[PDB]
């Protein structure tokens, strides 16, 4: 049996008070009949009005991004800051962090471990590029970036962790990965931690997918045997996140 | 005579609920009796409780940084949802994102130039490094800082701008320049705006000190002819900061 799904919303740079409001709103109308860890992450300065408003109770609230540490960091937000302020989850290594932000694999394995140490839920996000997929290096890539993660992550740590496959090219692009795509590397994925962390790891392990989510496409991906939910981008500041939601019925 | 001068609170990356809530009180029961505009730039995350809590009428709340543009940036937090949320003042350039987080001269002039297009009130950082003043390179570094960002400004922003400059080498290192140091690099400034912007200009411009300033500092760096206030760090987490305004008395 699959573990528990997880159908997360990354708002990504995007929101007005009055749009979330609203939103937020349609997401509480919403109510949900099975068993789904629900996620919205929002930009940090709306983290405050989401956690006023958002009362689904099958959802959580993430930050999009952290440093490990506090200090003399101007414009950063660290994980004890969230911590305090009651955010307990955080999505690492996002694709667009990697590109323009410089998050090498050494940078975003180190987010992820200190990030488990500080006690929060991880979506750690890998994914290889377009012309690494016309190579056929979707396989090496995808498994240095977890190996990069899992090499300072102890055992236990990965009760901690959600991992979220989203091919670079598939993200904003309008082009989803079919769900044969999609499954190929999920089951990659699922293998590889069998074999290096554990059978019981790999079995409770949520591997989401993300890149051009939708709600017309979301249900045929969730069918397929190692997808465990979704990242969703643009169609997250939509209505039809419910429907995706609902995709992992 | 100076145009209204400013104390400026970066509290970089730092604070809890409880202890923003205690110094915000201690900030708000210190009554102050003259001209100055007090800011307080806290963690992206803390900005609706600083919202929520001060009250003091002197004070106005600043993002520590921003990006231009809402979009598929995750992580990031832009102008246009600081704008919504109600935070017309920002810091841009700090040394620690010129020097961490990739910020050149041409993404610090054109983050001005956008915050300004944008109705925000801007913090300008510029300064020298250890090696760049040992090489007597301070003016041609600070003037260059400065005229990248010039260039992209018309003349009437430059009523939005407030130069801050922050020797590198001063900035939490327990050595402040002295008043002969900043006062000669704040009077080359001025005399460049009088001499690039206009005469008009450089007469109502706030040209900032940063670096180590305390409340026992505070006041003889004031006393130079070209200081207009300062961009406090460390001292401005603590209940000194009231010191420092009174410093621009």
């Amino acid at each position: 049996a699959k573990p528990q799904p997880i159908a997360a919303a990354n708002w990504k740079c995007n929101g007005t008070t009055a749009s979330i409001e609203k939103l937020v709103q349609v997401f509480n109308e919403h109510t949900i009949s099975h068993d789904v860890q629900c996620v919205v992450a929002p930009t940090f300065v709306h983290i405050p009005l989401v956690q006023a408003k958002l009362r689904n109770p099958k959802y959580v609230i993430s930050a999009q991004n952290a440093i490990a540490k506090s200090g003399a960091f101007t414009g950063e937000v660290s994980m004890p800051i969230l911590k305090d302020i009651g955010v307990h989850w955080v999505i690492l290594g996002h694709s667009e962090r990697r590109t323009y932000y410089g998050e090498t694999d050494e940078i975003v394995a180190q987010k992820v471990s200190e990030a488990c140490k500080q006690g929060f839920m991880v979506i750690a996000c890998i994914g290889e590029t377009l012309q690494q997929r016309e190579a056929n290096q979707t396989a090496k890539v995808v498994l240095s970036q977890t190996s990069a993660i899992a090499a300072k992550l102890t055992k236990d740590a990965w009760n901690q962790v959600v991992l979220a496959y989203e091919p670079v090219w598939a993200i904003g692009t309008g082009k989803v990965a079919t769900p044969e795509q999609a499954q190929e590397v999920h089951l990659l994925l699922r293998k590889w931690v069998s074999e290096n962390i554990g059978t019981d790891v790999a079995a409770k392990l949520r591997i989401l997918y993300g890149g051009s989510v939708n709600a017309a496409n979301a249900a045929t991906l969730y069918a397929k045997p190692d997808i465990n939910g979704f990242l969703v981008g643009g169609a997250s500041l939509k209505p039809e996140f419910r429907d995706i939601i609902d995709a992992t019925r």
